[PDB]
């Protein structure tokens, strides 16, 4: 039958791609809610006109006053929309901190949560896990989507290892000496139109992969010592699972986010024609190589944060956001990003306590941000 | 919860590796029967001593005599062992045509048939399928084991394509002119027939037919890709564009162990891919001009009935002539084609084992006729 879908973050890359999948598949999906920030208010208003969906939310009060007929407006607009809208699936594609409360509200309604928002798991951790019931959260990103599919290859008890693939970034194979010279431009600083400026840099620094490893632990309940990373420059294999008998099951497709988005929306049922398949009529190779963890320690650091638990992964991520922004601003060199994360993390053991509230998560993030600022400035 | 296993073809490669899997896993598996041809009495005698199993079948009467006191001996010994031994799993690793009757006997007992003898399914066709319940036949072949695992990635209605990987053999990339000069040594662990069939691409053709029969997927949705490393063992493409693939360093103990204990995986059966060191998995299209054995397999399979029995039997005779030094390498697949072209009457579905045997008898004769013309 038809799934009723709420799209939170409807004007970003994931949300707009999801709306395309939904427009292509009216027999499978109907939009019953849209939420956005207000920075792209014009897009949201066009979406209302196009879909006919009037059940919309705008977070920015200032933006909302340009309109006069938006039912949900102001800081917790998305949350209130989620609380009051009958839906089968909530796609949470909101950015950063504003994803957390709508995640918690989505879980409470009993809807399936198709989760793109990284902060919900990386920062919210045990708050989100204690709120979700088994199978409720379906991951939207390609690696986690790949893992969910490969885990079908056996029972939970038959799993030996999860292996996430990583592109390796623009500096794959670079030495420590090479990294010293890295400029914001080289590391992917471009005013690109849809994605965020952090995404390309987090890829380059291996911090993105670190974040994906944390999310993997929380999504699938696999110990950190059983979550490996391999560099795979083609990004065709999106991740793999090794079972206790020696068998490895991998998911492969040409890079296209409509695949994992369509599957998250329809889970557990695949959406016919979502993406193009691998074509073996032409010759290709799929290459694998180890990550040099001496040059790129961001994943080791993520495992350290994850094992410590509580709010430590919130600290990891907040330290990154601050350090990464300082590098793009010319305040630090490239290797200093992960260097500052390590230094902030090693001072952060007070945050190993489990959060009781969203406010507790916010407090850890505040401390981490300030601590990282002090590291950058020399204070 | 111990599974009682009968091992047919125990002295060959698959047979010996299965005994190793069973020996490493006494809590899951127990050998209750052994069958062999009698050409490797040293191995069989060691197997009796090591397993303690005296419930043994030896095909060759003279060889069984040289051992003495064998409970089952002569051409139908393996079949009789199957009929009379209580078991949960029959591993049929017999080679070529002698596998058919034991396969049919095994299915009739209700036991799981862990099938390494693909000939019995390729030749048996619908006769074998009608004898089996759903899931009774569990493939030992690495490609089919991989497909079975990958099919867990969705529901039957979500399957778009099955993709069989092929090593390419030692003559990958070679021209038709190059193949004229191939010697039996150049086309030489699995067995002289299996090694040759890998080189000629007839093994892949046989595996294409096996796939259709095992999984019920149309021939025009079974694809072959050349993958030199043989680490990816096969893949399934689903309707959304996702492909699920199975990968491991080549080691038959993995698919053997899974076949014996299906659906349950056997801890430590084989080594996993090591992603702490670099590797590359290469893919290339098959050269269907130089190697048309796979397309001929599809043509035989589509024709159906006893036509797949013809394909296999014609191969067995031409292959034997090549190994004897009587014909050249490219003539093997040439003869299969000529024989299939003449095989009009064999599109009829086998009602009994006798129909299959009639088809094979004719195919062997027609193959010899083709050899004589060279
Ligand atoms: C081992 C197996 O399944 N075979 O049938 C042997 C033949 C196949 C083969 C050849 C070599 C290797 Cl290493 C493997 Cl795993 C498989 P081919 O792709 O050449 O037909
Ligand atoms: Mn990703
Ligand atoms: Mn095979």
């Amino acid at each position: 039958g038809r799934l009723r879908v709420v799209v939170l973050g409807s004007t970003g890359s994931i949300g707009t791609q999801a709306l395309q999948v939904i427009a292509d598949n009216p027999d499978r999906f109907e939009v019953v809610g849209l939420a956005a920030g207000g920075a792209h208010l014009d897009t949201l208003l066009r979406q209302r006109a196009q879909t006919g969906v009037t059940n919309i939310a705008v977070a920015d009060e200032h933006a909302a006053q340009r309109v006069g007929d938006i039912p949900y407006h102001g800081s917790d607009a998305a949350t209130r929309l989620v609380e009051q809208t009958e839906a089968d699936v909530v796609l949470n594609a909101l950015v950063g901190a504003l994803g957390l409360r709508p995640t918690l509200a989505a879980l409470k309604t009993g809807a399936r949560l198709a989760l793109a928002n990284k902060e919900s798991l990386v920062a919210g951790g045990s708050l989100v896990l204690r709120a979700a019931r088994p199978g409720q959260i379906v991951p939207v990103d390609s690696e986690h989507s790949a893992l969910a599919q490969c885990l079908r290859g056996g029972t939970p008890d038959e799993v030996a290892k999860l292996v996430l693939t990583a592109s390796g970034g623009p500096f794959r194979g670079w030495s420590a000496a090479d990294l010293e010279h890295v400029t914001p431009e080289q590391a992917g600083a471009h005013p690109t139109w849809s994605m965020g400026p952090m995404n390309t840099l987090n890829s380059a620094s291996l911090v993105n992969k670190g974040l994906e490893v944390i999310e993997t632990h929380l999504l699938f309940g696999i110990p950190y010592d059983r979550i490996d990373v391999v560099v795979h420059p083609q990004s065709i294999i999106h991740s793999m699972v090794t079972f206790i008998d020696g068998s490895t099951i991998a998911q492969a497709s040409p890079p296209d986010m409509k695949l994992p988005i369509s599957l998250a929306l329809g889970w557990p049922r695949r959406v016919s024609g979502a993406a193009a398949a691998c074509d073996f009529h032409t010759a290709s190779s799929w290459e694998f190589e180890p990550l040099d963890t001496d040059v790129f320690p961001a994943v080791e650091l993520a495992r350290q944060a994850g094992v410590a638990g509580g709010c430590m992964t919130a600290v990891y991520n907040a330290a990154n956001e601050e350090a990464a922004a300082a590098f793009l601003a010319g305040r630090i060199g490239f290797p200093a990003i992960v260097g500052i994360i390590a230094d902030v993390l090693h001072a952060a053991d007070q945050w190993a306590v489990e959060p009781a509230t969203v406010d507790d998560v916010l407090d850890a993030q505040r401390w981490a941000r300030e601590r990282a600022q002090r590291a950058v400035s020399g204070m």
